[PDB]
């Protein structure tokens, strides 16, 4: 998270951290609980190469990384079959927890959007994670979950920005229909925030509008963060999650 | 270059090194002389972000990098407008030198393929450059130019290799029609070879079949090197080069 | 700490952590609480070059670095005037807390040894700290205070071992009278432990035999850890500390 | 070499480079040819720990590191038995070449000073080497041999300077009688220059005054470069070198 601050313990009960086995169980990507047995994440966090499920653990909503880990094994990794790179798209994946979750008050599921929700510019939107706090700067210990409010920008407004300072022909779409743009030179997600939730408050309900995907660096001039547009992939998601 | 050895002094008169300004004029990509005033290279060497011409130099064939240079300024940089990433395609660019070079037998142009050459599986193909000699292993001093013979692998055969150990649907194609596969687990190109030539002898003529473009690591099981297929951009090229 | 084990929450209430101001208040050395307003550490941690008090903080006994930080400012740094490098000796310094500590049960001073105690081989000694767990191998998150039981080795024998495999003349003393040796190839202190306490259990009471000073790497053959011999500088310490 | 400039090809024919075995024969220290079969260098380049002769080779006067290497094996390494660290002193060592050198106009010996030469301030002195061009800043390729003229300083003044902004007692010696100081905030030796020569032109003859030994950083205020004072070890040297 670039800009924004440390999150209150009550907010973002759906936030999860993904761990890879090493010298310690290290955070590498974010995620969200969308069902007591299912986590939504970014395909590039776990793909496109096939990886050992034993090497992976999920940690549910924690205020600081590592302090009180209760790591959770994973039974299935479902990566969207159109995915190969985040720029080509379909950067979305599903993890099946080995057991459904103890759904309390501090941890519970985020609500998915109706297929009809567009999230027009001006909607109140927040992204959260334990990623870098600027380009090439790790989040310092004790690793607090951070949050930032990011301004949404229309895909076409955003697409044109991406052509500023670029050789890429104007007729060539950089920001694709299954994507969504948000953030500015002061508010953004970054490396390590990947696969994490972008949530907007619509009529009093938090809906996950996006999954953190990619971008040209973090909070760079004319390079807003790019998210997987969740609505776009609702059918593929409901095919697997109850 | 992975595998392969130092190139003899006579071989590869069309090889060049691209140099970015810094504490010294550091090699970052390969390239080739295709006309006395034009250099062929990879788009991702010089894009998609727009570069400062003043910070770029061309160095014609040297046996050893940095020992002594005769850096040549560039007057234009043409990046294929379709390019955004190497995986999407169109990984190709042209550098116009500020002055034409005076060609000799130690430094002259490479011949481009006829507008329909095929390059079947097998076939004598060589790739050269000053890039890494393995995954995360720099070419050591005195930085000799390296060559390696690499077997072409048919596009369809190669695309199927690329789906092994991958989540990506067999209907989704990773190796595109503007791309070409070469190399194996012992013989391959690597970081810093990007933009350099893949050449094949055809009826006693060296033709440039490919530009070093990308791959999944270097010399990795079932992940041959990927090249921009030159034949596919002949028309584009000839719009700019006499 | 090489080898050993995470310290139990009720042990070593005199352990302190030294923090330097940066992107976060980072641990760089240990120290011990020997008086409610004084902390004992190594000179090489804070010298020989004079530093700014403002950029230094002290953290009292914590089970996990950084998590419940309550940084304490210091009003004075006193460094033994005979100190230039760890090898030459006099590697010992004092920090005056700006304010005295409210001695809890989880936080109290350690006892200094009487001038008469030489800590023979065979004594139950521990060294504790948050340093590296091996040569060039950081303590992983969440940074549990570690402890290791270390075998004391007599100076003359230790000094002789330091000559094994070295060019240095047997007549040249490497291990001085104001130093003390402890540890083997499975048990040792390391980088990040400097300044912390070596304590021994004598006649019911914990005495601080040593301050973590230097060595040739950590847990290397014929290279035991070197500590500053506390008894050697009692006068100096008592000049400042009631 | 900090400050300064590339050396002419005809200058300093006694300068050598020391190489350690690895992925390539990498420069790690300078030295100087004092006899057709003997190299003079710093002890901290080869000790205090004893190492494999096989792992070491010597390169004679060469303009650019690595370009036309003719590496010479070494038959014997003799380190001064008083050496333990540079700060303690006796930072001097001799390498015996396996076979004598064919001296010429481009490679020959430097002359050792008489016992009575103090090298007072005002003498014209140079240091040469392939070391860092500033703190944390490698000599860039093609790795030219460098030189810098450095002002000599008297010992008592050098010693006192080193106490400026240090905790060390004014009466505790930092710069010993076997050392010699030269340099300022603009001209100095650095990491990788170690062991190479410092020469002064006395009565029309170049003499070796010192051996690059140590210092606090490079070209830091009040921290001139510190050299092993060659006259001090003349008897030791003459015990091995005809
Ligand atoms: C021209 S396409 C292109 S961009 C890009 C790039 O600069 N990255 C650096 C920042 C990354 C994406 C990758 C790191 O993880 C996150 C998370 C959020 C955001 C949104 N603030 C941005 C990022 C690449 C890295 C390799 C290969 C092609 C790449
Ligand atoms: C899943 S698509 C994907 S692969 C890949 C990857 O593994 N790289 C490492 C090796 C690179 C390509 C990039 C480095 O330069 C050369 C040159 C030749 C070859 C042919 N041997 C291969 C390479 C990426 C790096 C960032 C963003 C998406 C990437
Ligand atoms: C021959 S004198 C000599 S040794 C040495 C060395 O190897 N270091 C690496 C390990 C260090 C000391 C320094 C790192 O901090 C701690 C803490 C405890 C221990 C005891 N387990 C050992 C160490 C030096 C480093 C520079 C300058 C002269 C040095
Ligand atoms: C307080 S004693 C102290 S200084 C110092 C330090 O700053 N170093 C960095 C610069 C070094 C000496 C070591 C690196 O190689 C050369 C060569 C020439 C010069 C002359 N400009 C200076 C240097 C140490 C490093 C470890 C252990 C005690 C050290």
């Amino acid at each position: 998270i670039v800009g924004g601050q440390e999150a209150p313990r009550s907010k973002w009960p759906w936030q999860v951290s993904l761990r890879v086995h090493g010298p310690y169980w290290m955070h590498f990507c974010g995620g969200s609980l969308i069902h007591p047995q299912w986590v939504l994440t970014a395909a590039h966090c776990v793909g496109p190469d096939v990886k050992d499920l034993a090497a992976l653990r999920v940690q549910l909503r924690e205020q600081h990384l590592y302090y009180q880990d209760q790591l959770l094994p994973v039974s299935r990794i479902i990566v969207h079959p159109q995915f190969y790179t985040a720029q080509i798209g379909a950067d979305i994946a599903l993890l099946e927890l080995e057991e459904p979750v103890k759904v309390s008050s501090h941890v519970h599921t985020v609500t998915l959007p109706p297929a009809s929700e567009t999230f027009p510019p001006g909607m109140p939107c927040w992204v959260t994670g334990w990623g870098d706090v600027d380009n090439d700067e790790r989040l310092p210990p004790p690793f607090p979950l951070k949050q930032v409010k990011v301004p949404i920008m229309e895909n076409h407004i955003c697409d044109a920005k991406y052509h500023l300072g670029a050789y890429t022909g104007d007729d060539v779409r950089i920001v694709r229909d299954d994507m969504l743009c948000a953030g500015n030179t002061r508010r953004d997600s970054c490396q390590g925030d990947s696969g994490g939730p972008l949530v907007c408050k619509v009529n009093g309900t938090w809906l996950q509008a996006g999954v953190v995907s990619w971008g040209e660096g973090c909070a760079q001039p004319n390079r807003p963060g790019i998210y997987t547009r969740v609505t776009y992939y609702l059918d593929w998601i409901h095919h697997y999650v109850p």
